[PDB]
């Protein structure tokens, strides 16, 4: 709870709500049409085809709002520099986990693991320490749209039995 600063606190609170509130709208819209909305059992196979592209495409709109959230940490880290102490930074990591849960139900990636796995590499003890995770978050988190964007491109590619798909 040790964290209030200026309007930065209330700013994150409102910006955080948009996270669940946005992705939630998807579930409401899905109600209109009879869709399984899941198929996360073990591993999914079909790539858009057969597998109601709703989930795949949705996985993009869901991470869309969350993505912006990650940047907040990076930008906030600069202004956070002040004070410092693992106590203040710890409050930043909390937001990640708290937000990592909602996205978990949907099924994005091994974020909860990737983010925690990075802690061993460079245990966030300074402002620069958080920057590492931030980059890892935005970079990987964005990968979610990469697969959906590349997979869907299968229609345009059609043939071409040689597409590494590496635009980054």
């Amino acid at each position: 709870s040790a964290g209030l600063t200026g309007a930065t606190k209330i700013r994150l609170e409102r910006s955080a709500k948009d996270i669940t509130d946005e992705i939630d709208a998807i579930k409401k819209d899905a109600a209109l049409k009879g869709v399984n909305f899941d198929a996360f059992k073990d591993k999914k196979t079909g790539s858009g085809v057969s597998e109601n592209p709703f989930i795949l495409e949705a996985k993009v709109r869901a991470t869309t709002v969350a993505e912006k959230f990650v940047i907040a940490i990076e930008e906030e880290a600069t202004k956070l520099k002040e004070t410092g102490s693992s106590g203040e930074f710890s409050a930043m990591y909390d937001l990640m986990f708290e937000v990592s849960k909602p996205l978990q139900k949907l099924g994005i990636q091994e974020m909860t693991k990737t983010v925690s796995d990075a802690a061993e590499e460079n245990p966030p003890t300074t402002a620069q320490g958080v920057l590492e995770i931030a980059k890892k978050m935005r970079e990987k988190l964005q990968r979610v749209h990469t697969k959906n964007y590349c997979t869907l491109k299968k229609k345009e590619n059609s043939t071409f039995t040689d597409e590494k798909c590496k635009n980054n």
